[PDB]
């Protein structure tokens, strides 16, 4: 169906391990896109196609207002293309190193936003696993919405490729390589409200040796500046046994996120 000629390209978005998104336009509708180019010799070289595949299922037939669209998808001799919707205010990670750190308005919010988007993918048993700033984007209203679902896969689950770069978001039983399931991704949701109120993620090190060791002890501490509230929930999602972790329900019920959240559930 879509090939290249059908697009006139326009600025580079941002570039990944292999993901090199451009601003796109379509000729014939004008409509204004984004073109997510990954190329075939390096994705083979990689190994990964059954990533690209698995994203590309996964998230075309996702639909959900806080979750990135996926249209379509395209490939010649050498690249493959990912036609998806284009986030016109960028990523959460551009906007935090602009003001250091979020209020706690402002975090609740995205925790809220964050929050409604799992639960939608967890009632399919879609577990996300690559939930971090330079994955999440936001729309013309500031709205949050979850991308690059590369990583996903079905629950429960073991790990079969390399883990590639930061250790930081990443719970003890996937680091460790055993198996998993959904209480990976709130995991992950403790991380980033952390990362978001203080200004780094809370078991951050110099080296993957020490990272790795203060995230299967769990080692974290607050700043004075982290109030009651945020200590609590912070501190029940970061639990060594998964079961112990609140459910979805239970964090968009905190009293700390409701007092502070301006979007519902
Ligand atoms: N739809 C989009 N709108 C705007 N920017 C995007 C979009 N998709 C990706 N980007 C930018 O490109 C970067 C890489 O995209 P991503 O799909 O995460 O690549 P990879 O899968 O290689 O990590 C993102 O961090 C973001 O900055
Ligand atoms: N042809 C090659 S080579 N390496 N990866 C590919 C490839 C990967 C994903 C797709 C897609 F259909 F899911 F979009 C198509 C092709
Ligand atoms: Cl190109
Ligand atoms: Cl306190
Ligand atoms: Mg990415
Ligand atoms: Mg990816």
């Amino acid at each position: 169906q879509w090939a290249l000629e059908d697009f006139e390209i326009g600025r580079p978005l941002g570039k990944g391990k292999f993901g090199n998104v451009y601003l796109a336009r379509e000729k014939q509708s004008k409509f204004i896109l984004a073109l997510k180019v990954l190329f075939k010799a390096q994705l083979e070289k990689a190994g990964v196609e059954h990533q690209l595949r698995r994203e590309v299922e996964i998230q075309s037939h996702l639909r959900h207002p806080n979750i990135l669209r996926l249209y379509g998808y395209f490939h010649d001799a050498t690249r493959v293309y990912l036609i998806l919707e284009y986030a016109p205010l960028g990523t959460v990670y551009r906007e935090l190193q602009k003001l250091s750190k979020f209020d706690e308005q402002r975090t609740a919010t995205y925790i809220t936003e964050l929050a409604n988007a799992l639960s939608y993918c967890h009632s399919k048993r879609v577990i996300h696993r690559d939930i971090k700033p330079e994955n999440l984007l936001l729309g013309s209203a500031g709205e949050l919405k979850i991308a690059d679902f590369g990583w996903s896969v079905h629950a429960p689950s073991s790990r079969r490729t390399t883990l590639a770069g930061t250790l930081d978001y990443l719970p003890p039983e996937m680091i460790e390589g055993r198996m998993h399931d959904e209480k990976v991704d709130l995991w992950s949701l403790g991380v980033l409200c952390y990362e978001f109120l203080v200004g780094k993620p809370p078991f951050e090190a110099n080296t993957y040796q020490e990272t790795y060791k203060r995230i299967s002890r769990v080692e974290f501490t607050f700043p004075d500046f982290v109030t009651e509230g945020a200590r609590d929930l912070i501190s029940r999602l970061l639990k060594h046994n998964p079961s112990q972790r609140p459910m979805l329900r239970e964090v968009l019920e905190h009293p700390w996120i409701t007092a502070n959240s301006s979007k519902p559930s």
